[PDB]
């Protein structure tokens, strides 16, 4: 199919500026609100496979959240690591820099 981009808009907020869960398409730039509703809202999530920011501790419903991460939230360079480390949680993907991470 060529495809018929239409449905997509609204569909998909990505990410924009924050911290966006992945179980939750609600977003806070600020780590105190998100850790906060997350605690309210999701304080003990397992699932499956998903990306986070080891940086900020935020998991995301996108590996792209984490992509454009180092590009406007952790500015200065684009390198990123991968490594599964999630405990209490379920085991996903962590997401670390290697420079950006101060
Ligand atoms: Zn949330
Ligand atoms: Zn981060």
């Amino acid at each position: 199919m060529a495809h018929h981009h239409h449905h997509h808009n609204q569909q998909n907020k990505k990410v924009e500026g924050g911290y966006e869960c992945k179980y939750c398409t609600f977003q806070t730039p600020d780590l105190n609100m998100f850790t906060f509703h997350v605690d309210s809202e999701h304080p003990n999530v397992v699932l499956n496979s998903s990306y986070v920011c080891v940086e900020c501790n935020f998991l995301t419903k996108r590996y792209d959240a984490l992509s454009e991460h180092n590009l406007k939230y952790h500015p200065g360079e684009e390198n990123f690591k991968l490594t599964m480390v999630k405990r209490n949680n379920q085991t996903i993907f962590e997401q670390t820099i290697n420079d950006l991470t101060f």
